[PDB]
């Protein structure tokens, strides 16, 4: 998921900054770097993880918070049939998360009156991978995974008059319901979107990946895997567009929306892991999510009876290029301390950017040799984006690969 689109997957490797490419990282590697599983004990893994994210915005004097939690699952197995490895995973997860409610400013209509309407956010997203890696000559490790995406999205948007002629001019906001609906809203209403068998708005797209891994040295190892742009497929499910008056009369239509083109472009990231000390532990990689490749138009469509309405919006966003390092101590044949950080490189209250720098902390606790846990926890290092408005967020994982 992540809001626009970051690197690091995994209980052990969000621990580690996200870094990923060269060295292990559990059954998340079925989505990060399917060679990188070759490296797993041998034997057949059988993880069990709880992914947790939560944001806090404050967006401007007048406050609006974000939060007045979705967590997700992780079924995978891994399992090893010579120099082939095998595995197939479920991997629930949040990251679109915002509820401001409906008592702030993102509720006040124009003419500063309070409407009863909610401003909330949720997008999940459930990858499901099916992959393998493969043994080619102790240095070669080739891999690769074809998964099965699901998107689901609810949202509780509210546009006042201003923003919605904004889209008007824009030459973004088109329609029908528009003219009529216009002269009800006038300089002084504000429409307001919501979505949640009740179609709930998902898609059903699907994901690539491949990887190989070369052992440069016996303490140096190069890492590189594609990854395919997801072809999510169109958002579909009720919703209900509600035309508030200039003094708060609520004028609902019930109808479709039929969100078209969400992306989530391809990233190309390259990275080694080296270990000068059998003992100590070290990775880096630097990750390209190829968002320029996007040039087509996000459309968010609305169908009623009494007409429709439909928002267009071209992508136009550029390169994002994500550097991280990682590492890993021993305490013992116990404790294992890992602790990475990651810096990357339209204020719009439901829907917080994503965040550049990351402080990430995490160990793993051994208990049997045969049974593992891994937790994980990820700081969101804040930044401040007329409409003033930061965030941070933290996100943290637990996983339990039980060594079959
Ligand atoms: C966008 C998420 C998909 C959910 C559909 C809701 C569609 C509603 O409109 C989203 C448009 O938001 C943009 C802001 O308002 C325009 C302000 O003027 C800015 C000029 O760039
Ligand atoms: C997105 C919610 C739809 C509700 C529309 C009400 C917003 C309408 O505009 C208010 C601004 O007034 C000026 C617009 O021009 C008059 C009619 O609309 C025609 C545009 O093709
Ligand atoms: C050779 C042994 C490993 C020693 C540490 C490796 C550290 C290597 O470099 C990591 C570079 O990436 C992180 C930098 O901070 C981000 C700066 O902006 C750069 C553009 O991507
Ligand atoms: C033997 C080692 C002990 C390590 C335990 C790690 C588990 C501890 O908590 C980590 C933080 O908790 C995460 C999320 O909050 C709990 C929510 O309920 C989740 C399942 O529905």
């Amino acid at each position: 998921t992540q809001v626009f689109d970051l690197e690091g997957y995994g209980a052990i490797s969000r621990a580690m900054g996200g870094t990923s490419s060269s060295y292990y990282t559990g059954n998340a590697a079925l989505i990060s770097n399917p060679a990188t599983l070759s490296f797993a004990p041998d034997g057949n893994q059988f993880e069990l993880g709880l992914d947790v994210v939560t944001t806090d915005i404050k967006v401007h004097g007048a406050e609006a918070k974000s939060s007045t939690p979705y967590v997700g699952p992780q079924l995978s197995y891994v399992a090893q049939l010579d120099d082939w490895r095998f595995g197939a995973g479920l991997f629930v997860s949040s990251g679109l998360g915002t509820e401001y409610g409906s008592k702030s400013f993102l509720s006040q209509t124009e003419n500063g009156i309070q409407t009863s309407f909610d401003n909330s956010s949720r997008l999940i997203v459930l990858r499901a991978p099916i992959g393998f890696s493969y043994q080619a000559t102790s240095k070669l490790t080739f891999g690769a995974s074809v998964d099965l995406v699901w998107t689901s999205l609810n949202l509780e948007l509210l546009l006042p008059s201003s923003q919605v002629g904004a889209l008007t001019a824009q030459g973004n906001l088109s329609g029908g319901l528009v003219p009529s609906l216009a002269g009800f809203v006038g300089t002084g209403g504000a429409a307001h979107f919501s979505l949640s068998a009740g179609g709930a708005v998902d898609a059903v797209g699907w994901g690539g990946r491949l990887g190989l891994t070369y052992k440069l040295t016996d303490n140096t190892v190069l890492g590189a895997m594609y990854n395919f742009k997801t072809s999510v497929g169109d958002l579909e499910g009720k919703a209900t567009l509600s035309a508030i008056s200039g003094d708060g009369a609520v004028l609902p239509l019930d109808g479709d929306i039929r969100v078209k083109n969400f992306e989530m472009p391809a990233s190309l990231t390259l990275g080694l892991a080296h270990q000068f000390n059998e003992r100590w532990v070290v990775a880096a990689d630097i990750k390209r999510a190829y968002w320029g490749d996007v040039m087509d138009s996000m459309n968010v469509a609305f169908i009623s009876q009494l007409g429709g309405i439909d928002v267009a919006l071209p992508h136009r966003y550029q390169d994002i290029t994500v550097a991280s390092i990682g590492t890993a101590y021993k305490y013992n044949n116990d404790l294992t301390l890992r602790a990475g950080y990651s810096y990357a490189q339209l204020i719009l209250p439901v829907i917080p950017a994503y965040l550049k720098r990351h402080v990430t902390f995490g160990g793993e606790y051994d208990f049997d040799k045969d049974s593992r846990i891994n937790l994980a926890i990820s700081f969101g290092l804040r930044e401040r984006v007329m409409l003033r408005q930061s965030h941070s967020q933290i996100n943290a994982v637990v996983s339990y690969s039980k060594n079959f």
